[PDB]
């Protein structure tokens, strides 16, 4: 259903840019987007007139210093000279001028330019920098919203409800760095525990990668994976942490899909405390506690595979939502449903596959179509909800899955990158190459580092 | 006196191996160093036979066969081939017996070796691998050691003895990943922490390096470093490590070089919660929670003056006692006592400059003795306690310092090397090409997603 | 044929192994293989003795003293220990003995090893280091070779075997850094190339790959590829080295698989300098002039092919004889018979390919099998001689091919490795980590003018 | 007298610029610097109006659309916004006008600004790309300008004006790729090459560095460095070029320091043939053969030598006339007179130093100054002519001087930087980032080389 919310978080956009328009039609003036500053207002404008004897521009020009503005860059380049037949007349202004002055000379220049808009496109989604704002803002943006959940099926019950609030306190309340706070488990969660547990276990040994059987058996070695204790979250982001580098976070309420991309870029997994319904104990209408413990949890203790979902968090940074709506869906067809050929033969490791008793003999039956992993084919194939998918992707190594997504991310254009600091555990930009010399500088003292220590081996 | 710390660490070592001989002389067995391992006992023996036609070493190997012993590397080679004059006679074994039938055949091969030894030298000194292992072996080893300080200036007052323990209670059974644990702070302490804190700023203007006081200005912006309210260590750390990436530890009782040297390699700085004497607030017999907080917290948020202390820890990894007093030397007079030279003047970063009023009066006066830094010339250097350092060691550029670290870490002979890595914060040993190629991996996708962001610039 | 001329390589040189054998069977001790160095023979022995109890090594290495020889590396492992069931029971020796001494004493080691051999098995082909050695050793074991080749069509001119004869000259006469003596062209030839000129031009518009279209049209426009006049050698291979970086080499007679691959390895390429006869100026029994001037010249113009074609050279370094012919099959299925997937539609770079106008109309036809190149199978896959080939293997990107020849090479075994160095244009072993730093610097200094670079960009 | 010869080309250059003014003043259109491009002429025009109300840069770009010209890009950005008191008020125009409507224009354009000039300042010095340039242009521009040396001393011989002419004609007359010329050597000049080579070697063992004298060696072992037979040229060029990867280049006539330099950068040194006046053998008025063959040629077959100098040479592409200058002083206080500070004592490597028998007395000797190497200081630092140098600078190793040539080069400001490739022995010029990207490419290639390499091994 993460293909439904991303869709459903690009409509609700482009709802907001469908109603970003002004009650009171009628004004040709209300187009010219435009921001204030200390007191003065930094926008931009653009022409396309037609031929060559109408370059009135001087005109719009003598408007911007009727007023004494504050030009930040003013610019213009006929078209046609450097590429012709694609792109359009146009000449590029970037100015301040004062907030009341700004629209008395914006009426003037109505006198210049009437059929164009400011040359400043999408300038970008906002995005975090290091995982602190990640939390807080996201938290923030995130305030007063419970999940309702009536229709679905169960969650009638009135303890369901009040666990629900429990859970939705513990996740919005909690700030980053702090440790999990530990939530209890009466009977009926641990009994149903318990049930998916042994279903799952019984099951694992076949149809399942050997990364995450190996995994699910160092957890429950050290962990403590059985069917009488549920785990908390604590033991296990100190055992990701001190083995893979990951962490998680509690959190509840109807994520968005950028958060949720931003969290993995941070090599952070969100997640939520509660579970699926006991009247539902074989599937969950909702993904709960048990489909991260056994679906993303275990495949996640891979150090290939956590790198390769940091690759995909990093190629989602400040991507535009149709680029959000593409990286979820591989991220459907990849980490929720994937397919890996190892020992000759194919098993799966996709969290939906890994948590769905049904989806797990479904997925290596041979009614449902197999095929390859491409990454463009699997960021165009749509979905279904409520019933078993029937086209999956395989992938034989990570390895390759994580190079197919680095020339997909390659190819997606962002007028920046993006690169991260484990040291600090930060992004940082890359959009002068100044960055990227800075960069550079720690690479080259790796080099040396691991120069003397090739010399000193041997 | 942390030089003064590794002298005794390091004879204290040596008294241990002065009193590692068994109590009853008479055996020329007792030097064959061996251990058991599965019931068997694996070790090694060497011979320097002289001349050439005593080569009865075949009788040794008639020993080793004796008792159907697993041989792991039997190896032959007389000296003065490869270089002559300097070394002498030696044949390499390796071999696991019967612990029973060891000694019954190592009695025959005395027949063949009697003024010789095993040919493994030191092996290593033990090195924590994580983060985890760094506190729980450490905490483990350093259990049930109270502080007595009793002859040293004040501490005779109980409620001092009372703070002490109140200390080593939260450091001792404080474990890693957890929170720190919130410290009162009563009337006394603050006060002299307010004394201190207004005689230290009201100079951090002069004679102090500008890193130190930007680094000031913003922690009394965030964390609250003002004479009024002494800070906790909780929010210093979740700065430094949202910042420089720097985490502290607490801790108390007598410290070993080693294990500091080791929370330095992990970016982690050992710290104490208790603060000096109210009797004695200018100076301190032993280093406090001030003097961390104003001379090692300061300076340590530079990325660079981080990154150079990361490369000595990580250089004192596996080091042999003399080389641990070694770079005790080198931490006293480069980060206890360091001096900068910025913007034309000279400037004093060293954490026991930023820590003594007097001392800092001292340092840039003209009676002490100033020379540029040199690694070997710090390193061999010594020192004085209870009185002013009269010899100065100045780096202008930390960049500088950190290569010259760089420098004699290399000619630093170590029979591995040692990688940092800052996404499971862990340390992977370097003693076979197979883990070069495995960071080098990662480097060039490092490398190559830095050449997609280039691409992507422009 | 080449896939012939490797398989004849190879069976001849098993069948001087095959005859590697003494004349006078009988004696035990011709097995042992040895060398003299310095009046003294260096060698070594390997016994694989069943059991533990029979370990009398011991009277072996009561043997290498009773000449007072000089041991290299005496060692001692018994099997089964590091892996159980794949090795069997071994020890390895290396010793220098008297050469008198030497089999006097292996007469005595008879008597403790019968039914073994020397632990080293084949050391390494020999192979050149640098350009000079690579003409001066492989004219010098290329000399007084003609070639026959009566039975071939036509070839029963004496004219032709005039020509042949100077061709012979000049090439087995020619030096490295000489420039190429030019050859005359009466209007036989002349009439012959034009004749195979316009054909294949008026067909190279189709068929054809781009990047030869473009190569041959600048090497016509520049180096004079016209009817009129056949191009000669210098100014080609001139405009080769500065555009390319690569250069040719005459050469005649017999020329084996490994040199040619050497060759391949140093950038440069080795030719001949005279053509096909007239009788047959459609197809030609031996590769000559017209075939690299059209078929392997044009497309060797690419940098990237180029750059592909050196790796393949470098991986053919100290190969056996059998990845010699894998080496060989991979060229043929590639260089001398490859088609590229560009625009949408395949076309044909191979030189075999480029060189016959039957075999171009053919190469593009239905009726041939055409696969995706892989380097396995096209290491497998046999050929055919006389006749139009049927099986092709396509690389959509030289890229591909590239990287597909770097994981070959990767899993192809050595007992070293290979770097090329055109500072010098010389070949450094790689089997030491010494030399892998000394290059490491020298890329580490790349890296930092590359640095440099970048920020004085911007 | 190199010094001499930057001084002079310096003050040449500015004299030709003291004469690019008309030679008919009172135009103020004559500074307006054009060049034309297709029968238009594109050209570009600075305005620096004061205050803000005088912003008539409209009439100026209604005086550029007045002829429909070509406009390239027109820019607009009052100063003192990004920086403020440094600047002054600019704005760019580039354009392209017709070259008869471009005066016209340019008339109108002179009623809107009077006091500035074209706001692009000095585009570059040309520089070749590739060694074939470097000798065709280069003799071109070289052409026709003989070697008067009438007032030296000695020269008075017609027999030596007639070694001159031969020397002038076989080297103007010579083009790249060719093999040196071989040229005669009678009596004299023989016998004065036996005294000086005695003279020479018996010092040698003596104040010279120790790569020298095993350069020296090597090289009267193999290319015949003997008082009996003065060497040639190519012999020593194909060794150099075999080890050192360097040759040589015969020239004659009126050296520029500009050429000079970027024979350096392309690891070619020009030389001359003839060698001093038999009159003056203990010192010559101008650099010989001799010179080179025992001060340039030795040293010069060190690796790290050469490629220090090679980084030199880069460093003087496009730089202007004043930094040609002071790469030539670093020269000269480095190459032509440099000590190194090798096994305890001080020696001497610089080919002036290596040249002069007298210099070479003197140099060791206590009366000159000596003082360690500094970049800037020996690129300030003047010189004398015809009299011993009394100020040396010293390099105890020819790393330090390589980074510190780093570092001065990173320091000097270019509007793009220089690389050198091996394979194509070619430059590509550094000022976008896809070249950067380009070459990047082939380091990972080289790194993944390094990598199997490292991988194969153990
Ligand atoms: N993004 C939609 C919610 C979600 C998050 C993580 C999962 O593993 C999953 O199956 C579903
Ligand atoms: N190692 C001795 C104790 C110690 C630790 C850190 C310091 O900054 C200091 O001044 C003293
Ligand atoms: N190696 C066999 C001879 C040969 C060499 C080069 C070729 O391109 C070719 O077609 C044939
Ligand atoms: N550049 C001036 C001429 C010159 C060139 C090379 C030298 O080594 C030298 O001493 C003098
Ligand atoms: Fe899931
Ligand atoms: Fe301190
Ligand atoms: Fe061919
Ligand atoms: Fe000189």
């Amino acid at each position: 259903s993460l293909i439904e919310d991303a869709r459903k978080e690009r409509e609700a956009a482009v709802a907001a840019a469908a109603a970003a328009v002004p009650s009171e039609p009628g004004d040709p003036l209300e187009a010219v987007a435009f921001e204030e500053k200390e007191g003065k207002a930094m926008l931009n404008l653009l022409f396309s007139p037609r031929a060559t004897k109408p370059s009135a521009l001087s005109r719009a020009v003598k408007v911007f210093e009727t007023f004494e503005a504050k030009i930040h860059h003013l610019e213009t380049r006929p078209a046609q000279r450097p590429r012709a037949g694609g792109p359009h007349l146009e000449y590029f202004v970037r100015l301040e001028v004062r907030r009341g002055d700004l629209a008395a000379l914006l009426s003037g220049v109505r006198q210049v330019s009437e059929d164009v808009r400011s040359p400043a496109g999408p300038k970008v989604p906002w995005f975090p920098r290091k995982v602190s704002e990640l939390d807080k803002c996201h938290h923030l943006v995130t305030k007063f919203d419970p999940d309702l959940d009536l229709d679905h099926p169960g969650f009638s019950d009135q303890v369901y409800r009040q666990r629900r609030k429990l859970i939705a306190e513990i996740a919005f309340q909690y700030r980053h760095g702090d440790p999990i706070p530990r939530v209890e488990y009466t009977a009926e969660e641990i009994a149903t525990w318990k049930e998916v547990y042994t279903t799952l276990k019984g099951l694992y040994a076949t149809h399942a990668c050997g990364e995450h059987l190996e995994a699910f058996a160092l957890l429950e070695r050290f962990s403590g994976y059985r069917e009488d204790n549920i785990p908390q979250l604590e033991d296990v982001s100190r055992f990701l942490k001190e083995r893979t580098g990951f962490q998680l976070r509690p959190v509840a309420g109807l994520l968005s899909a950028r958060d949720f991309l931003a969290s993995l870029a941070f090599r952070v997994f969100q997640c939520t405390q509660y579970i699926r319904h006991a009247s539902s104990p074989m599937h969950s209408p909702e993904p709960d506690c048990c489909h991260e413990l056994l679906g993303h949890v275990p495949m996640l203790a891979d150090r290939t595979f956590a790198q390769f979902s940091q690759d995909i968090g990093l190629a989602s940074l400040g991507a535009s939502d149709e680029e959000i709506e593409k990286l979820s869906t591989l991220y459907w067809f990849t980490v929720e449903f994937g397919l890996c050929k190892q020992n000759g033969e194919v098993k799966a490791y996709g969290a939906g596959l890994l948590s769905s008793y049904g989806e797990l003999l479904h997925c290596l039956s041979e009614e449902p179509e197999i095929r390859a992993f491409d990454p463009e084919a699997a960021a165009v194939q749509p979905y279904q909800d409520q019933t078993y998918q029937s086209v999956y992707f395989v992938s034989e190594s990570f390895s390759d899955a994580k190079d197919k997504l680095r020339s997909y991310a390659s190819r997606i254009q962002r007028p920046f990158s993006v690169k991260f600091d484990p040291y600090t555990l930060a992004i940082d930009v890359l959009d002068s190459p100044q960055a990227v010399r800075r960069s550079l500088e720690g690479v080259q003292d790796e080099l040396d580092t691991l120069a003397h220590a090739l010399s000193a081996i041997g």
